[PDB]
This record gives C-alpha cells, sequence and structure tokens, in this order.
C-alpha cells in the first residue's frame, strides 16, 4: 500500500478546485526514484467536462479518493511481480486535470474548472525532495496512455526544474507507456480537440518542440514522433502496434469477426506506420498485439518480443545508461497482424 498525501501547497488543484495530491511508499534503502502518471483522456469544452464530472468524477476531484492504493505491476514491491524495480520508493500520482498533464490554468470567475497537470507534477516533485528525493540517484517518471503522452510533455521539466533548485546529480529519465499516437487519416478527430483543448487548458509543451512548431501549431508536440526527437532526457517507449486507444479514433471496431480487404489493408498499414516511427527510437518495447496499457497491470511480466520481456529490457536500459551482449533495449514486432505475436494478453 501507498499512502495518500495532499499537496500542502492547496492552490495546486484539481479541476473542481480541490486539492492534488500523491500516494507515497518510501523504501529507505534505496536512491531510486518511480513517479508514475494516471491516464483516461480528457476533456476540451465546458460541455464534455460538465459529463465528465458527473460520471468520472475521481478524474476531477479529491474529495473522493482513498487514503491508499495498492502497488501493482511496475509499482509493486514484490519482486515476484516486479522483477525490475522492487525495491524503489513509489509514487502513483493520480489524474485529475483532464488536459494530459499539460495544463497551467487556475480556476477563476472566467474559469469553471482548473486545469493545473504540469503544475501538479512540479508542487509533487518540490514536496518529495523533503521526503528522501534529495538524495536520489535517477528519477523515473512513466506513465499510461493520457499518463504516457504526459512523460513527454513533462520530462525535460522536470530535469530542469531539478537542476535549478541545485540537484545537477540526479538522473531524470522517462517511461511512456501507451502515449505514442498517429495523426493518421481515420477508417471513417483528436489534431481539432487538442488544439482546443490546448487553448481552453492554457496548455504548455516543451520549448524546443514549440520552437519548431510555433504559436497555433502546439497540437504537434503531442504526437510521439514529432515531440520525441527534441527531448534530451533519456525516454524508453513502450508501445503496442494495434493500441485500442488509437483504433477508437481512428473509428475501427473489431466486432463480429470477418474483416474485409479495406479493413485489413488499413490495420496492417496502421503497424507498418508505427513501426516506421520507432525505428530510430533505440529504447523501445513495441509488441504486435490489439491492447491498451501495460506497465502498472500485474501479469506484465508475461508479454515478450523476440524472447525478451519487459522487465528484462527496462533492466538493459538501466544497464546501458551506465550493444550488451544478450540483453537488448530496442525490441519491435515485424509480424503484421494482432496476436502474431503468441504471447500478447488474450
Ligand atoms: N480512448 C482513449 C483515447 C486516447 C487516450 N489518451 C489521450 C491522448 C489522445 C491522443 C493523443 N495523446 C493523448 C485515452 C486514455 O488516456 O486512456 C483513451
Ligand atoms: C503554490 O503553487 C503556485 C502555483 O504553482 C505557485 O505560484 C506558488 O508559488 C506556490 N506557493 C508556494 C509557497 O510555493
Amino acid at each position: 500500500d501507498l499512502r495518500l498525501h495532499l499537496l500542502l501547497n492547496t492552490s495546486v488543484t484539481c479541476n473542481d478546485g480541490s486539492p492534488a495530491g500523491y500516494y507515497l511508499k518510501e523504501s529507505r534503502g534505496s536512491r531510486r526514484w518511480l513517479l508514475f502518471l494516471e491516464g483516461g483522456w480528457y476533456c476540451f469544452n465546458r460541455e464534455n467536462c460538465d459529463s465528465r464530472y458527473d460520471t468520472m468524477r475521481r478524474l476531477m476531484s479529491s474529495r473522493d479518493w482513498p487514503r491508499t492504493r495498492t502497488g501493482t505491476g511496475i509499482l509493486s514491491s514484490q519482486p515476484e511481480e516486479n522483477p525490475y524495480w522492487w525495491n524503489a520508493n513509489m509514487v502513483f500520482i493520480p489524474y485529475c486535470s483532464s488536459d494530459v498533464w499539460s495544463g497551467a490554468s487556475s480556476k477563476s470567475e472566467k474559469n469553471e474548472y482548473a486545469f493545473m497537470g504540469a503544475l501538479i507534477i512540479q508542487e509533487v516533485v518540490r514536496e518529495l525532495l523533503g521526503r528522501g528525493l534529495s538524495g536520489a540517484k535517477v528519477l523515473l517518471l512513466a506513465g499510461s496512455s493520457a499518463g504516457g503522452t504526459g512523460v513527454l510533455l513533462n520530462v525535460d521539466r522536470v530535469a530542469e526544474q531539478l537542476e535549478k533548485l541545485g540537484y545537477p546529480a540526479i538522473q531524470v529519465r522517462g517511461l511512456a507507456d501507451s502515449g505514442w499516437f498517429l495523426d493518421n487519416k481515420q477508417y471513417r478527430a483528436p489534431t481539432e480537440a487538442i488544439r482546443r483543448g490546448i487553448r481552453y487548458w492554457n496548455g504548455v509543451v516543451p520549448e524546443r518542440c514549440r520552437r519548431q512548431f510555433q504559436e497555433g501549431e502546439e497540437w504537434n508536440c503531442f504526437f510521439g514522433y514529432k515531440v520525441y526527437p527534441t527531448l534530451r532526457s533519456p525516454v524508453f517507449v513502450v508501445q503496442w502496434l494495434f493500441d485500442e486507444a488509437q483504433l477508437t479514433v481512428d473509428n475501427v471496431h473489431l466486432t463480429g469477426q470477418p474483416v474485409q480487404e479495406g479493413l485489413r489493408l488499413y490495420i496492417q498499414n496502421l503497424g507498418r506506420e508505427l513501426r516506421h516511427t520507432l525505428k530510430d527510437v533505440p529504447a523501445s518495447f513495441a509488441p504486435a498485439c490489439l491492447s491498451h496499457e501495460i506497465i502498472i497491470r500485474s501479469h506484465w511480466t508475461d508479454v515478450q518480443v523476440k524472447g525478451t520481456s519487459l522487465p528484462r529490457a527496462l533492466h538493459c536500459w538501466d544497464r546501458s545508461l551506465h550493444p550488451l551482449k544478450g540483453c537488448p533495449v530496442h525490441l519491435v514486432d515485424s509480424c503484421p497482424w494482432p496476436h502474431c505475436n503468441p504471447s500478447c494478453p488474450t
């Protein structure tokens, strides 16, 4: 169990003005820290944010959060469940800003909701430095789905924050799970929703990427293959080749089981395009499966690419940041259809 702490600075809030927070389990014999960003879409105007507040309120408010959470997957402290980082200090940061962790805007007489995702991450880091993070050697910023995209948007800002605070010895790294999307043509859109969202949230993107695409085009930096080459911190990319949320935004629904030629070609092309975008990503894990998220699911140890599991690949990554014989870090499936890899989740 990780224990809830609400932020001491109560001006850093969830959507409805309630304090943001984090869940923490310390490991006093370790100098490694894992900060995980929760996912789950986003909302981009008053009407669809109001709907989210009715039936997804834990993603907009801390009023009903429980006092504890069990750590699972990469957040588990049992070596049987987490071969990679079982002895690390564990942090779970709930997603209550609905802004893909990009926002920097308070609730006011002009704003019904606060969108403070980018500021929530910075305040969590600040308050953790007083609880042992000041002694860390590695800070791994991880996340799934919208939290995976949030890693890409925030990892270099965390590194700059710690540099300016006088901690040049902490190595900041990123782990982005299921947050590497394509702005592709639909089978029958995220780019327009994100564009409107950034204006509604006062959203912020990494500075080098912002300077490339410039004013009005910041939405480009929410797409992994465009923002990743601008980042300085090491980032490991975990991405199913046939991600269920990618297929949803593409208006694809695999149902009833009889795929005709047009849909077959569409799905095969999506796999090939996302393989292409990862070809020059040296730390990556991309299996040919139809699924969504992996790193905090308990059976995350089961899937393999070319005979190597994800916990093994992450360990090999750690070794590379001290090629390695028999301990690979770039693992991308080549077969072209979902579940052509036998280790895919059932
Ligand atoms: N259905 C669905 C679709 C997208 C998701 N990610 C947000 C996102 C979308 C596009 C670009 N970047 C981030 C999620 C989730 O967070 O679980 C669920
Ligand atoms: C609280 O957070 C806000 C928003 O980031 C910041 O402007 C303010 O300085 C913080 N207060 C303290 C005491 O750090």
